[PDB]
């Protein structure tokens, strides 16, 4: 029927899109990865030869450095750290900066995600619908001061998303001393609920305990961006669901 | 109105739930984090004292080890590695094992996620609806051999989810030599599109290039689990959206 053809076309398009993306990523990153591997191997060989580090103890050093990486950012299991971890868990971001080390903690986190994900999704959907209604009212009032079409709403939503992304990128560049492009990329990754973890905020000079205002601003910005993303998805994507 | 009260109640419940989760996580992880920090500090101090490593070169060693961590898993930017990265990107998992190092690569990844996320969502929704219809037909045929209620469908979906999770955990424990509980936790994290990245498959002894069958099985299991999760969300969660 129509549904079978539609889902077959969707699967074929997804597979072709995946193949194209894999080919492009390989062609763009193979040489860079090879050069980085060669340089890192040369540097580590030089350091090992200079310091005469034993081969057995090198693995211990690697394990210690890997395990102590989060601990270099301060205390990540305080009230602020636990709140940040819970926010990442409920939003399905998965930064990976801090992870539970106890089986009971892992089970509690699993139950927490199970009981919290649908609630967060419903709240975000309701907030996005309310924001869309408010934006429609504002646009109607502005047009009266100067009927609304779907293209106008789509353009307004896209402009709002771009403005929010630019504001977040500028704020993160000013705060964390990051590049504008890097801040924009990190903001896009955070707002898409992907969570690569390469760039994580509130991880410098113990900002989680000495800058409560910065933590509050980051939480508010994350919530606002998630609400805007949900509203945009409802406006453009949800119409094709049912 | 009703919508305002509903969204206010949702926000209040989410905030209370976040506070409770943060309190529990702190009370469960503070002592463990402190003990781990103390042990790691003692070990690193002992090693530095034994090897007389200069303070300036220790930072270089840490940076080299951190940058060379993915490269210890083999070549992560081959055809299989690029396909895995694209699959993680389109599914909003964000494992973080490999990340682009080029600005053009980052821009391409951003455009790729933007153009691929709604397509994957629509395909998963359609596949979940088809699976739900097939399960309903199978249940009707089984009952005839021996009307259907919503509670029966919910129970069947929960049992299917539990069985899929158990099968994936057993397979990953047999393949990656992981614990059953750890494999179950990793499978749950993967199927929830969270992506902590603490446990990543296809990262041992170059399995991405020497075990094509294992990679294919992992891809099929991930797709099946995502389809089952989408079907369950449509069955129980989507009814409260609109
Ligand atoms: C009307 C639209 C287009 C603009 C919206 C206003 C923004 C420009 C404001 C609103 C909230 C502000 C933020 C609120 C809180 C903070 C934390 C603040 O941090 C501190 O004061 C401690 C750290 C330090 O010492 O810098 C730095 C500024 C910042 C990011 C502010 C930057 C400017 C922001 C984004
Ligand atoms: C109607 C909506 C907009 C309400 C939003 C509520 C916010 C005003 C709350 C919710 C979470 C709160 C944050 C949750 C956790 C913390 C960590 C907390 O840190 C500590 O308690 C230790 C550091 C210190 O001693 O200050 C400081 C306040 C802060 C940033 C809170 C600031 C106020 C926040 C952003
Ligand atoms: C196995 C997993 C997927 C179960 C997930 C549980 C959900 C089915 C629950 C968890 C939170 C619940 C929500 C929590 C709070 C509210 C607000 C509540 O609003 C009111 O009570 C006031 C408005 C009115 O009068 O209806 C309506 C139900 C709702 C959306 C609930 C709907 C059902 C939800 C999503
Ligand atoms: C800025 C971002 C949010 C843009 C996202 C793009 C979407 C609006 C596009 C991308 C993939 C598209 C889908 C790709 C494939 C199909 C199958 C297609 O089915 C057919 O062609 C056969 C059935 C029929 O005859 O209609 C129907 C449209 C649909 C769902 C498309 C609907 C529009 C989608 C979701
Ligand atoms: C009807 C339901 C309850 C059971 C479904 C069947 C499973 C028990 C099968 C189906 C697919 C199978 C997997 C398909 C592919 C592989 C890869 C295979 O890897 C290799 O052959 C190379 C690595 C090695 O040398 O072990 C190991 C078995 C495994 C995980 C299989 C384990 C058993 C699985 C999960
Ligand atoms: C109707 C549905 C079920 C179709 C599903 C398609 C699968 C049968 C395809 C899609 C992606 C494929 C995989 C994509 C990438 C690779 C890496 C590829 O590795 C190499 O080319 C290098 C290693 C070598 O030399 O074998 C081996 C095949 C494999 C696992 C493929 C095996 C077959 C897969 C799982
Ligand atoms: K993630
Ligand atoms: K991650
Ligand atoms: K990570
Ligand atoms: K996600
Ligand atoms: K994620």
């Amino acid at each position: 029927k129509r549904q079978n053809v539609r889902t077959l076309s969707l699967i074929v398009c997804t597979f072709t899109y995946l193949l194209v993306g894999a080919a492009v990523f390989d062609a763009l990153e193979s040489d860079h990865e090879m050069r980085e591997e060669e340089k890192l191997k040369a540097e580590e060989i030089r350091i090992k030869g200079k310091y005469n580090i034993s081969s057995e103890d090198y693995r211990q050093l690697e394990l210690v450095i890997l395990q102590s990486e989060p601990h270099r950012a301060g205390v990540q299991w305080k009230f602020a750290g636990s709140f940040y971890f819970a926010i990442t868990v409920i939003t399905t971001i998965g930064y990976g900066h801090a992870a539970p080390g106890t089986d009971a903690g892992k089970a509690f986190c699993m139950f927490y995600a199970v009981l919290g994900i649908p609630l967060t999704l419903v709240m975000f959907q309701s907030l996005g619908e309310r924001m869309n209604t408010f934006v429609r009212y504002l646009l109607k009032r502005i047009k009266k001061c100067c009927d609304v079409s779907m293209e106008n709403m789509v353009t307004v939503g896209f402009f709002s998303c771009m403005g929010t992304l630019c504001i977040g990128a500028a704020a993160f560049s000013q705060c964390e001393e990051w590049s504008f492009f890097h801040a924009y990329y990190y903001c896009f990754i955070t707002l898409t609920t992907i969570g690569f973890g390469d760039y994580v905020a509130l991880q410098t000079k113990g900002a989680l305990q000495k800058k409560p205002l910065y933590v509050a601003f980051s939480f508010m910005y994350i919530l606002v961006g998630l609400t805007v993303i949900g509203a945009f998805l409802n406006l453009v994507v949800l119409r094709f669901l049912t």
